[PDB]
């Protein structure tokens, strides 16, 4: 069986025993708060060799997938799939919303009994809308790479814009998409590049698993230090109520719905597939980022599932980025909550608009360095309620964030499958002309 199943059995193995080294360090052990820092070092070092490989991965599979086929069937494959995304993130905010107002989870609790935490960042509504158009536009392409640009408003008011540090995902991947649409109609013109493009995402999607050898390791060392850092178990029995409702919206979402559509567009056993995907759904429950997980689903999906590499390298990574339904669920579940939790009726017109406005905003931050306390704060603000009522969720913000992403994955995998079959009619007649 090894050779066979090395890396996922390896990755199986880590995951137990770092829960039980975690669990019996805290219990029996103290350390300070500079001890514990020192004890996810490895954890760390994986994080930041992980984060090295998404610039080149993504521009090099954006371009290649993007310049194979060509220019009538690109736009149907995109239609499809911003069609398909926009429909499962709308069923996925409904199901959050129903699910969340029939178990009524803030009818008994009241504000005073729980605690809060955190920094509620300084938020605009229509600047934080304006600057996703604005970093889909860069003004330059070697600034793109680390930096993104965000607007305040200061001093009646003027607007004033500077960079900071994170790389802009969406600008570069707009700009990819138009240089390989480009490019593949310039015919033997661009075929130099063409070439530098395949060969470019070839090596850096070898050098990924170099990394794969070194990875139980980090994984051990990095769910080890999420059960140290836990500040106390008061505040998850404060808040268990809530979190019951986000994982069993997740939990349906993930189950229910998502083979539900797969089953209706294809006729195939739809849990096999979600099998085959086992390895990048423990990778997105460690790391808990869809865009640093990018190379363990395309190697999953292309190896395991028999995709066509031209339907997943232009179908995954505008997922990578675009994909709301975890984020859009648990904004919506929190924001009913905080508003049941204090002095507000909820009625009708106010569940639609305040889901309506939970949709627009899970997608509007779209890339921030912390995108789910602005999309909160822009659905509590459209309903009446204020930013610092923010703080109570921030408590358990750490754990809810993992969960998501693993339902984002498999979603995306879903999605690549779903759109490979609805076209198959220009995929097996370009290959003639």
């Amino acid at each position: 069986f090894l050779k066979n199943n090395w890396v996922l059995l390896s990755t199986v193995a880590a995951v137990v025993l770092g829960i039980t080294t975690g669990v019996l360090v805290r219990e029996h052990s103290n350390l300070s708060t500079l001890e514990k820092f020192y004890f996810a070092f490895p954890g760390e070092i994986l994080m930041r060799m992980l984060k090295l490989i998404i610039l080149p991965l993504i521009i090099s599979s954006m371009i290649t997938g993007v310049a194979a086929l060509d220019s009538n069937v690109s736009g149907k494959i995109g239609l499809r799939a911003v069609v398909y995304y926009f429909a499962t993130t709308l069923i996925a905010v409904i199901l959050g919303i129903v699910l969340v107002v029939s178990i009524k989870p803030g009818v008994t609790q009241k504000v005073g009994e729980i605690a809060r935490t955190g920094s509620t960042p300084e938020v605009s509504t229509v600047d934080a809308m304006l600057d996703l158009i604005r970093n889909m536009f860069p003004e330059n392409l070697v600034q793109a790479a680390f930096q993104q640009y965000k607007t305040k408003r200061e001093e009646e008011y003027k607007i004033v814009g500077m960079y900071s540090d994170g790389i802009n995902v969406l600008g570069l991947i707009v700009f990819a998409l138009v240089f390989g649409l480009v490019i593949g109609k310039m015919g033997e013109k661009g075929q130099i590049l063409v070439d530098f493009f395949n060969a470019l995402s070839d090596a850096t999607m070898k050098i990924v698993q170099i990394i794969m050898w070194y990875m139980p390791l980090g994984i051990l060392f990095l769910i080890a230090g999420c059960i140290i850092e836990v500040e106390d178990w008061e505040i998850f029995r404060k808040l268990g109520l809530y979190m019951a409702t986000v994982l069993t919206g997740l939990a349906i979402h993930s189950i229910v719905i998502l083979p539900l559509i797969y089953f209706i567009v294809v006729r195939k056993n739809p849990f096999r597939f979600a099998m085959g995907m086992a390895q990048a759904l423990l990778t997105a429950l460690m790391i808990s980022s869809s865009s640093a997980t990018l190379p363990v689903t395309f190697r999953c999906a292309e190896e395991n599932n028999q995709v066509d590499k031209r339907i997943t390298r232009f179908v995954l990574p505008v997922g990578a980025t675009i994909n709301m339904d975890g984020t859009a669920l648990y904004e919506a579940v929190a924001a009913v909550f905080i508003a049941q939790l204090n002095d507000l009726d909820l009625g009708i017109g106010q569940i639609i608009t305040i889901s309506i406005t939970a949709t627009s905003a899970s997608i509007g931050a779209a890339g921030v360095p912390q995108a789910g306390l602005v999309t909160m704060v822009i659905v509590l603000s459209a309903v009446g309620l204020p930013a610092e009522d923010v703080t109570l969720i921030i408590a358990v913000d750490c754990l809810l964030d993992r969960f998501r992403t693993m339902v984002n994955v498999l979603g995306d995998a879903f999605g690549t499958g779903i759109v490979e079959k609805l076209s198959k009619k220009e995929l097996e007649q370009m290959d003639v002309s």
